[PDB]
């Protein structure tokens, strides 16, 4: 009904499904909707801010674990954050592209203060905080990036165990590593690791 | 001179620093190079084969630490691995979305067939082996992608540090502790880590 903002939200997530990022138009939209393009434009402007409107509620629909629960580790924090995040972005078509193709706003600038807090009180220095999340957050991205875009004996003998599985073992796998690194690091200190 | 494979190629990677990935096109390309789009469809079919050849010119020129030297430990080599393709893909305009948007050839290929080969060499399984190759690769694709795409208390006071540098040093960092969780793993064998 018919132009309410949650209402183009949700026409234009279907949408992007349908037709993905680049496909995606303002003037596809309004035909979808039933309505003229001015009528339309009236709401909203141009596909970068269509663009920025999809990156958030895409988030905000399906990035359930964006802070930490109470009592919570910070390993457990990042784990569930990654896979969080991976799982919103793969919920659309082309996701991850909306979402890197968009500038943050006051929700997710709002969020990384909280997680930036949480992560200074667990005994990182802002750097490594902050470090630490952008990490997860590129590994993240560019692991559902790969999965959501699209020979030799040994590449094919392990490819068999890649592809029964759509990067999930690999990702969760990954972010092990990176953890037990962080941990390695956290509990160094000023030795030499 | 004027069509030859190796001047299309550069042309067109000239275009793409002017241009970008979306606005690259087959008729700005026959424009740029002085001739008719027939002449021009000769030589190169469409965009997604241009894209595809640019993807691997990108490689060829740049990424010159594709393979392990000999006597390197397996840390080195995915250290100056990622490093190498992060600067290969920050070297033109849009570069990690042209990797992205492109299926591998039988040069990645045969690369990461000698890649496996040399991990499984020193220890890794073909699986960890194959899932420490594409993690580097994933989080370095990550990194350069929001290099390239593009207040509260804490977030604004580790920035003044995340911003005087693009990128590199968060990258190293977090490469440096892949690595190590790489490391662990590996140490572990069939024992609890
Ligand atoms: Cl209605
Ligand atoms: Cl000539
Ligand atoms: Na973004
Ligand atoms: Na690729």
């Amino acid at each position: 009904s018919r132009l309410d903002k949650s209402k183009v939200i949700n026409s234009a997530l279907e949408l992007l499904n349908e037709v993905g990022i680049e496909g995606l138009t303002t003037r596809k939209l309004a035909q979808k909707l039933g309505v003229e393009q001015p009528t339309l434009y009236w709401h909203v402007k141009n596909k970068r801010a269509l663009l920025d409107a999809l990156a958030v509620e895409i988030l905000a629909r399906h990035h359930d674990y964006s802070l930490p629960a109470a009592g919570e580790s910070w390993q457990s924090f990042l784990r569930n954050n990654a896979m969080s995040f991976r799982r919103a972005l793969l919920r659309y078509r082309d996701g991850a592209k909306v979402h890197l193709g968009t500038r943050p706003d006051e929700k997710q600038y709002d969020t990384v203060e909280t997680q930036l807090r949480f992560m200074t009180e667990n005994g990182f220095s802002l750097r490594d905080g902050l470090y630490a999340i952008s990490w997860v957050s590129h590994f993240t991205l560019g692991a559902v990036l790969e999965q959501q875009e699209h020979l030799p004996p040994l590449l094919r003998e392990a490819l068999q165990i890649m592809d029964s599985d759509d990067g999930e073992q690999a990702f969760l796998h990954g972010l092990e590593s990176a953890i037990r690194g962080i941990e390695v690091q956290l509990t160094a200190l000023l030795q030499i690791v």
